[PDB]
C-alpha cells in the first residue's frame, strides 16, 4: 500500500538538492538476506541509474561501499529488530549520511532507533501476500525506480501485486494432494538439490535450507537452471522450481536435461499454479512471493512424514 | 594492455555518454573467477555499476542498461561455450562493446568480441597475469579511466608481488598437505568457508571437492552466515576446509573460526596471514586473497588424490 511510496517521496525531496538517490543497498543476514533477492534483480534488470547492492550484514558493516553517503539509501530488514549486525549497518548507513528504511514485524524494537523510516509488513499464516516482508522489499525498489527514473510497467507491478494474495492462498489448496505424495516419495532421502533461476533463486535458496534444518544432514546445494545446459552430469533428488518469466526457457532446458537422465524431480510450477494471470512485464518479480509460500504445505507434508536451529525470518 | 583494450573503449564511447555500466558475464568455473571484479567495483565505485551474470540468464534476462554505455566482459576458457558466444553477441548487438577474455586465441569466441585478453594458464603460471587477475584488472582500468581509482599504484604493487608470494606459499605449505591427505581421505564430503573479495575462490573449491569426492555438492558458507542459522553442525561430522582472508572481511572470518572451533569441528586453516600476503598495502589486499587460495587449494587437492 501506500507506505513505501510516502517514504520514498520523503527520501526523492530530501535528498534533491544533495544530486539525489544514486545507490540502493539491501542490507540483512538470515532469511531476510534471500528475501531482498527479487529487489536486486528488479533493479538490476530495470534500472539505468540507480546502483543496486545486496550485502550480508557482517560484510556491510567490516566492508561498506565507498558510495555509502548522501546520494545512497539503505534498505535493511530484521523481522524481530535485534539483529546486531543488521542494527549496525543502520547506524553506520546514518553516520554516512544515507536515509535508512527498516523492515521489522517489531516497530518497538531496537531497530527502529536506527532508522530514518520503518516500515512493517504482515506475517504469520494467512497473512496478505500483497504486504509481506518479500513484497515490501520488491515496492522498496519500484518506488525507488519510479520516483527517480521512471518505471514503464508500474501499473503492471501494481496490478500483480493486487492479484498475488489470491493466487497464493489458492495454490497452497491446490498443492495439498500432491504435497502428500511428495512427503511419500522423499522422506527417506537423505539429502535434496533445489534448482532454480531467475529473480524467484532466492526463494529456491530458503527451501535449500527449510531441507537442511529438516534432514539435519547434509546442507544440500541450491543449484542454478543454467548449470544444466550440457553434459557431462557430474542418486540425490531433486527440488525442481519451474518459474514464469523471462527465465522460464533457462528452466525449461534444465527440466529437459534432467529427465533425459531419468532423475527424480519434484516440479512446482508457476505457469500451472495461477501465476500467469499477471503480466509478463512484471511476472518475474512474483515467483518468489509464490513459491515461498507454497513450500511449506510440502514442508509441513515431509515434517509429519517421519540440533534446533532457530532461523532468522 | 588490459590498459589499452580500455583505453580504446573509454576513447570508443566517449561521443556516446562513456561507459557507465560493468556487465561480467560467464559459466561454472569462468563465474567464479570474476567475483572479485564484481566485489572490487562494489567497494570501489561511485559511478560505474557491475553485474555479475550466469550467460544463460544474461541472454534470456539482459538487463536494459545493456547498451552503449555498458561494456560486457565474457570469459570461456576454450572460446566455445555457446552460450557465451551467444552473449557476446547479444552484447554487441546493443552496442556494448565486449572484451574476450580466453586462453585460446583462436577459438570461436574472439570472433565475436571486439576485445581479447589472454591469461596465463596450467603448471607454471604466473599469477600476476591468470584469469582472475585479468578479470580484476579489467575492472581497475575501467574504473580508474573513468572515475580515477585511488590506490591504482598499490594495486598495480599488488600485481607485481603476487607471483612469487603463490609460488613461496604453495611450497611452504607443501608438508602440512601430506598429512591433511591422510586425515581427509575418507571423507566423501567436506565443506568450504570464506567471505569478502575471495569468496569464489571457496566456491570454487567446493566444486573442485565435487570434483575430487563426486558424493554430494555441498555448501559453501559464507562466513558471516552461521550466526544466522541454521549451521551445517550435524551427526555427518562433515570437515572444513576454512579460508582464513587478509583485509576488510579477516574479521568475519575470525568470527567464524572461532565458532567452529566452540563446537570442537576439524578444520583445515589456510591462513593468509601466515602465507605471506601482508607484503600487499592493505588498501588493496582485499582483492589479492582468491588469487592465493585459488592456487594454494591444488597443494591439498593433488595430495588428497594421492592418497587415495
Amino acid at each position: 500500500m501506500m507506505g513505501m511510496k510516502e517514504t520514498v517521496s520523503n527520501i526523492v525531496t530530501s535528498q534533491a538538492e544533495k544530486g539525489g538517490v544514486k545507490h540502493v543497498y539491501y542490507v540483512a543476514c538470515g532469511g531476510s538476506y534471500a528475501a531482498f533477492y527479487p529487489a536486486k534483480a528488479f533493479l538490476e534488470k530495470e534500472a539505468k541509474a540507480l546502483t543496486v547492492g545486496l550485502y550480508n550484514s557482517g560484510e556491510f558493516i567490516n566492508n561498506p561501499p565507498v558510495a555509502l553517503g548522501e546520494n545512497a539509501v539503505v534498505v535493511v530488514a530484521s523481522h524481530k529488530g535485534n539483529t546486531p549486525e543488521t542494527i549496525k549497518a543502520a547506524e553506520i548507513a546514518r553516520q554516512h549520511g544515507a536515509p535508512v528504511i527498516g523492515l521489522t514485524w517489531i516497530m518497538d524494537s531496537p531497530l527502529v532507533a536506527h532508522c530514518d523510516y520503518v516500515e512493517t509488513y504482515t506475517f504469520g499464516d494467512g497473512k496478505d501476500i500483497a504486504g509481506e516482508k518479500t513484497m515490501k522489499g520488491l515496492l522498496s525498489a519500484v518506488e525507488l525506480l519510479q520516483q527517480t527514473e521512471g518505471y514503464a510497467h508500474y501499473d503492471d507491478f501494481q496490478d500483480g501485486v493486487s492479484k498475488i494474495n489470491r493466487i497464493v492462498w489458492r495454490a497452497c489448496e491446490q498443492v495439498a494432494e500432491r504435497a502428500q505424495a511428495f512427503a511419500q516419495e522423499y522422506k527417506d532421502d537423505k539429502v535434496i538439490y533445489t534448482v532454480a533461476s531467475g529473480a524467484g533463486y532466492g526463494a529456491a535458496y530458503l527451501q535449500s535450507i527449510c531441507i537442511f534444518m529438516e534432514m539435519q544432514w547434509i546442507h544440500s546445494a541450491c543449484i542454478h537452471s543454467g548449470e544444466f545446459f550440457h553434459g557431462p552430469f557430474e542418486n540425490t533428488p531433486f527440488f525442481f522450481q519451474f518459474s514464469e518469466g523471462n527465465t522460464r526457457a533457462v528452466d525449461e532446458r534444465a527440466l529437459n536435461f534432467l529427465k533425459k537422465y531419468g532423475r527424480r524431480i519434484e516440479v512446482v510450477d508457476a505457469a500451472a499454479l495461477g501465476l500467469s494471470t499477471i503480466k509478463t512485464t512484471v511476472i518475474d518479480y512474483f515467483n518468489h512471493s509464490l513459491f515461498n509460500n507454497v513450500y511449506p504445505v510440502y514442508n509441513r507434508a515431509l515434517a509429519e512424514a517421519r540440533y534446533m536451529w532457530k532461523v532468522e525470518y
